[PDB]
């Protein structure tokens, strides 16, 4: 697989970069608990990305939502998220991503989670932004999610 491997160089034109942090920051900002509920719909949609947490595999979204376990990897996405969006720098991407690929990797976890990940928060940036989603921004958010895709997931050992 890997075709390039590795290079990205300048990624995004900067006016894709105005507008993936400034909407990202937009999100955070007025929805509070907006990453739990992106993985509570997930999991309506795809019931089997449940069953890739063993333990909550079988919870009801309300003791779904006061699960330790689906708090803290709720923020720990939160928070790689909010580091790339700090300045959208594709080469401070594989350090970041790496034991992520390597844990998802060992429970399983791959592109049709992924991909469902990015399906679900385009919705929800959509929820939010109204009428005023128009296209630059689909594009420039695909465009970071491409960047991103690009170099996901292993070489575990
Ligand atoms: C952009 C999306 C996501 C990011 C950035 C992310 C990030 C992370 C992080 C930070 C870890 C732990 C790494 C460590 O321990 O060093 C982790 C673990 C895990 N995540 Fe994700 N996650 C994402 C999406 C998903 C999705 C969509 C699923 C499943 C449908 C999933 C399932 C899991 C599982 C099963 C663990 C369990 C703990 C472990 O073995 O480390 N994640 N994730």
């Amino acid at each position: 697989g890997g075709t390039l491997a590795i290079q990205a160089q300048g990624d995004l034109t900067l006016a894709q970069k105005k507008i993936v942090r400034k909407t990202w920051h937009q999100l955070m900002r007025n929805k509070t608990s907006f990453v739990t509920d992106v993985f509570i719909r997930i999991f309506a949609y795809d019931p089997s990305a449940q069953n890739k947490f063993p333990q909550m595999a079988g919870m009801s979204a309300s003791q779904l939502r006061s699960s330790r376990q689906m708090q803290a990897h709720a923020i720990r996405v939160s928070s790689i998220m909010s580091e790339y969006v700090e300045e959208l720098d594709s080469d401070i991407l594989p350090e970041l991503l790496a034991t992520l690929a390597r844990t998802h990797d060992l429970n399983k976890v791959g592109a049709d989670h992924y991909n469902l990940f990015a399906k679900v928060l385009m919705e929800a940036l959509q929820a939010e932004l109204g009428s005023d989603f128009n296209e630059k921004t689909r594009d420039a958010w695909a465009k970071a999610f491409s960047v991103v895709q690009a170099v996901l997931l292993v070489k575990h050992g």
